[PDB]
């Protein structure tokens, strides 16, 4: 019965893997900074939440190649974002948001450790730059031209003048994956054996932290059980995470197990100590330093409103109001199929900010992990895809 779900050009699992039937949505949430100058002079930051802005993902797998014997498959996954205005607050082309000036914050990082050179820091003093900027929502995620980057682009053309959170992530696959089909065992269904041609991460300080575990997270192995733990590799998150069983749900007419991301994942603990790039020093519970993943930028990952995290971070930034129900990330999956009936996946992007004497752009600013944006990656099972799926046996 389990044999029905494998990835091979005959099965229905494949056609639904190749072109996933269910629509998937990402909603974007920005924190609009209230007191920019007051922040620079050392006062507590205060933000206002702005969102969502709704984009429907267009998902198909490409460059599908076939296994050693029958046991492996490899491909890339192209996701594109199609904006839905009526499910969003406004038109992100018009709508404005004020936050940290991120492009300059990285080159400043690039000043202190030299990923490009210090002393071309000159461009910073030649052209006045602000640590807080205003750009349309469309601009921050889909890209805009920065004036510092534009100059630096002249001396070294490899660096792009364009900054964006999601810049050039429309329509493109991340990474080359090779995947384990269900032939050796169902348990290995859509497991990640290797990514980008390397089967491990080189980013993290220990052997265990650097492992690539489990599925990409958009599917699971059939015949799931309440006791076990499901590993997931979120490429964009720069590491692998697992989920623990929470409660029993009924989506549609069908059973589901609710798995959640346990607070342990981003917490400060001796198992997690490798996620500190300096070793013996990491920032604390509930935040991760994802810098090496992103071009040397001082970018911190956290859950929305710093949920599942030390509350000293929550205190530092006004307007952070973490609650479980909204900011948790959960997966409701069908025990038999392992198919995902409903889920919501939520990460937050933070930027590390501190006063530097070498740069007056930073003023007297407090040392803190500063919220820019978080997102809900969500999926719900349609009511006629429910019953065709509920048509089993056979
Ligand atoms: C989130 O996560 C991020 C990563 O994911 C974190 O990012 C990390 O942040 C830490 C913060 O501490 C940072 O560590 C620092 O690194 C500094 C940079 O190190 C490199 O550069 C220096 C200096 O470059 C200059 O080197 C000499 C001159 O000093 C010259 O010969 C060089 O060519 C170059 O000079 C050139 O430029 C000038 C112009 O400026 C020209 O005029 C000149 O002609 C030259 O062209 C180097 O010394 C370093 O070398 C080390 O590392 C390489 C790696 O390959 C080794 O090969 C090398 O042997 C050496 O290794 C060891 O020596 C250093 C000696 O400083 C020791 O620190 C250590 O034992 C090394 O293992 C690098 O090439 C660095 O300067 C700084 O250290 C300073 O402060 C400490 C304070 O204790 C002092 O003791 C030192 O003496 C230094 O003054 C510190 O180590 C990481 O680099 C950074 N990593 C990444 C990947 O980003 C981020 O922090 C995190 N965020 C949060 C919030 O947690
Ligand atoms: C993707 O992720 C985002 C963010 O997590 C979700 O957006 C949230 O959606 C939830 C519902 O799924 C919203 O929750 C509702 O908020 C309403 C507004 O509450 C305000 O008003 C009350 C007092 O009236 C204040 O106390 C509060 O602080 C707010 O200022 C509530 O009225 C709703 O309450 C109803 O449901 C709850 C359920 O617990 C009951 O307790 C209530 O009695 C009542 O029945 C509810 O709390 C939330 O506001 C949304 N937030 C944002 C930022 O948009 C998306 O839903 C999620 N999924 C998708 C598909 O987008
Ligand atoms: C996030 O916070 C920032 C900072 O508070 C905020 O940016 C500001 O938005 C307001 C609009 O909400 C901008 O004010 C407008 O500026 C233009 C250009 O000068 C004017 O034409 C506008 O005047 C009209 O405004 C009303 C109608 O729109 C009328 O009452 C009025 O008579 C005029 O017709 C208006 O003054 C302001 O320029 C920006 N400020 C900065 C620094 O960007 C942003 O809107 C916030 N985002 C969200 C989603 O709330
Ligand atoms: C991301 O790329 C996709 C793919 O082109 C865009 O989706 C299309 O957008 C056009 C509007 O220019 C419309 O025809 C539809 O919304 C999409 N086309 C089809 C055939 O579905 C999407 O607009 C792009 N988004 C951004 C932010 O660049
Ligand atoms: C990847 O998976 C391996 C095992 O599947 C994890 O290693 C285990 O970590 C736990 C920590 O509680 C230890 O008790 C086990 O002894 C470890 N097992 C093995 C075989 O090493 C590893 O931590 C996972 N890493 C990531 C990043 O998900
Ligand atoms: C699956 O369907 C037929 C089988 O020959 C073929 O036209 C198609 O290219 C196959 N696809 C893959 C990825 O093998
Ligand atoms: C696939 O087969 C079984 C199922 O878990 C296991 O013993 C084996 O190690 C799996 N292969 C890989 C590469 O994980
Ligand atoms: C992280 O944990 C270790 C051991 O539990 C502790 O020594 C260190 O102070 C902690 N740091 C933070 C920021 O919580």
């Amino acid at each position: 019965i389990e044999k029905k779900i494998v990835l091979r050009n005959g099965t229905e699992a494949f056609d639904s893997w190749e072109k996933p039937p269910l629509p998937v949505y990402t909603q974007f949430y920005f924190f609009n900074v209230t007191n920019p100058e007051e922040i620079l002079r050392g006062e507590t930051p205060r933000v206002e939440e702005v969102g969502p802005y709704t984009y429907r993902e267009l998902r198909n797998k490409a460059n599908i190649q076939f296994g050693d014997n029958g046991t492996t498959i490899s491909a890339v996954s192209n996701k594109a974002y199609v904006f839905e205005r009526d499910q969003s607050v406004g038109d992100p082309k018009i709508d404005l948001i004020r936050t940290l000036n991120i492009p300059v914050l990285t080159v400043i990082e690039w000043s202190q450790v030299h990923f490009l050179r210090e002393i071309i820091e000159a461009m910073l003093k030649a052209y006045q730059q602000k640590l807080f900027v205003t750009h349309t929502v469309d601009e921050l995620l889909w890209g805009y031209k920065d004036e510092i980057l534009s100059l630096i682009h002249v001396f070294r053309p490899d660096i792009s003048p364009y900054f964006g959170l999601f810049y050039e992530k429309n329509g493109t696959n991340d990474g080359d994956y090779v995947f384990l089909t269900g032939e050796d065992s169902y348990l290995n269904f859509t497991k990640i054996v290797e990514w980008n041609g390397k089967t491990s991460l080189d980013w993290w300080i220990t052997d265990k932290c650097n492992m690539i575990n489990g599925t990409d997270g958009d599917s699971f192995h059939p015949l799931i059980t309440k006791d076990e733990v499901l590993y997931v590799f979120p490429s964009d998150f720069c590491r692998s995470v697992y989920i623990t069983f929470s409660d029993y749900e009924s989506v549609q007419g069908l059973p589901a197990f609710r798995y959640k991301v346990p607070a342990e994942i981003l917490a400060n603990t001796s198992d997690n100590a490798g996620f500190c790039i300096p070793e013996g020093n990491c920032l604390g519970s509930g935040v991760l330093n994802v810098s090496i993943c992103k071009n040397g930028a001082p970018i911190i990952m956290s859950f929305p409103h710093f949920y599942q995290a030390d509350e000293r971070f929550v205190s530092a930034i006004e307007g952070m109001h973490p609650n479980q129900e909204d900011h948790e990330t959960f997966v409701d999956i069908n025990p038999l199929t392992g198919i995902i009936l409903k889920a919501a996946k939520r990460f937050q992007i933070n930027i590390y900010v501190k006063k530097l004497d070498d740069f007056v752009e930073t003023g007297d600013i407090r040392t803190m992990v500063f919220p820019v944006m978080y997102l809900n990656e969500s999926v719900h099972i349609d009511k006629e895809t429910a019953s065709r799926l509920k048509s089993m046996i056979n």
